[PDB]
């Protein structure tokens, strides 16, 4: 934001480039340029800057949603171009994930951005399974840390992305994430077995809901196994 740039300028350029994505003749050269030197992952990386409002991230996520909706030869190449997400450094990916996963104190904009990110994760899952595996591995420790130290804000909506990511391919992701639940639910038990929590019942509710979600994921894995 210190480069003399107003958010409206970026909003305008994303609208223009989405509009030219709509047309076939323009999206042709769009794909040629992004396969030659461009990178759509840079636009997603730009949203990791905490100095910018959530509206820019909202527009960026809507841009991914729109291009993937238009996808469903240039579109297939664009879908395959996103496979470079694994090549990103762990720090940048972790920062980008924490930017959206963190519960805001723009709460509606944050919820819309989370829904758009879920839709984008669903659409991504020609990308391949390596990106999904890397994302699951990068998100599991963070979710565990958030459920342990924090009050579990956003945990009920966090499992939706993780289960869909584990659903990629033949289901290898459930081989790991479910194991995490094997601890996570127990941790929620450590949150609900206290006398104070029991007396209050007669963040504890959030812990119980997270435990219920983890158990539902485990049951979903078991049903597939049986």
């Amino acid at each position: 934001p210190n480069s003399g740039l107003d958010e409206s300028i970026l909003e305008e350029c994303l609208q223009y480039l989405e509009k030219q994505l709509e047309s076939s003749q323009a999206r042709k050269a769009m794909e040629e340029f992004f396969s030659d030197s461009g990178e759509l992952v840079q636009i997603m990386m730009a949203t990791a800057n905490e100095n910018l409002s959530a509206k820019f991230c909202n527009r960026v996520l809507k841009f991914f949603t729109k291009l993937f909706q238009l996808t469903e030869p240039s579109l297939l190449h664009l879908c395959g171009s996103l496979a470079q997400l694994a090549c990103v450094e762990p720090v940048r990916l972790q920062a980008w994930l924490t930017r959206m996963t963190t519960s805001p104190p723009q709460l509606d904009v944050i919820q819309e951005n989370r829904q758009l990110l879920q839709l984008l994760t669903t659409y991504i899952v020609q990308v391949g399974e390596g990106v999904c595996a890397v994302l699951l591995g990068t998100l599991t420790p963070m979710a565990t840390e958030m459920l342990a130290n924090g009050d579990g804000t956003g945990f009920p909506e966090l499992m939706v992305v993780m289960a869909t990511l584990a659903s990629a391919g033949q289901g290898a992701g459930h081989l790991q994430l479910h194991n995490a639940a094997v601890d996570w639910l127990s941790r929620c038990k450590k949150y609900l077995s206290q006398k104070n929590v029991v007396e209050k019942l007669n963040k504890h509710v959030m812990i119980l809901e997270c435990t219920c979600h983890i158990m539902s994921y485990l049951a979903d894995v078991t049903n597939a196994l049986s």
